[PDB]
């Protein structure tokens, strides 16, 4: 029922990037309209959401391409599993900067 | 004076990383053996430990090309612009984690 501009213009997600999305199979259009112009679902709003939401968390495109699609998939655990990795990601900058103040006393 | 066999077992550093160093000038041998085996002063092994800091410190191979050789180069600035770099991208990582915290109430 949305045209790929209104989409863009309801997520604020760009034309571009939204097209990205169709190309690596990781938000398809459902329909199509008489011209060849790509149409979405809710159910693609639904998911387009979804993707927007991982992508917040910090996966990248390909490691959400995975998730969407594959059945019994874990969402306490992933989420869990990604809060885990960006602590690391966090005290591995924590040690940058102290290793950069401790320099900075001379 | 030291074969590349000698610093990497000095630094620690792999074989494979310092070719790639002397493949994009960013750390070049001084000398070379009667064989053609390449050869690296203690001027060198006083920039490899600059490299490896910056490498510590969060610049990518690249960003460190450059320091290196400009001129009036800005220590006490480039490591307080990193210091600040770094803590923008924790606060960042600190945002996700709170998000997912708050998904994972339900």
């Amino acid at each position: 029922k949305y045209q790929v501009k209104q989409v863009a213009e309801i997520s604020g997600v760009s034309i571009r990037t939204l097209h990205h999305y169709d190309n690596i199979e990781l938000l398809n259009p459902s329909a199509l309209t008489d011209a060849g112009y790509r149409l979405y679902s809710d159910a693609d709003l639904e998911r387009l959401q979804q993707i927007l939401f991982f992508k917040e968390i910090g996966f990248r495109l390909d490691e959400i391409k995975e998730m969407l699609d594959h059945p019994n998939f874990d969402r306490k655990a992933a989420l869990q599993s990604q809060k885990e990795i960006l602590m690391k990601k966090k005290q591995r900058m924590d040690e940058m900067i102290q290793t950069i103040d401790r320099t900075l006393l001379s």
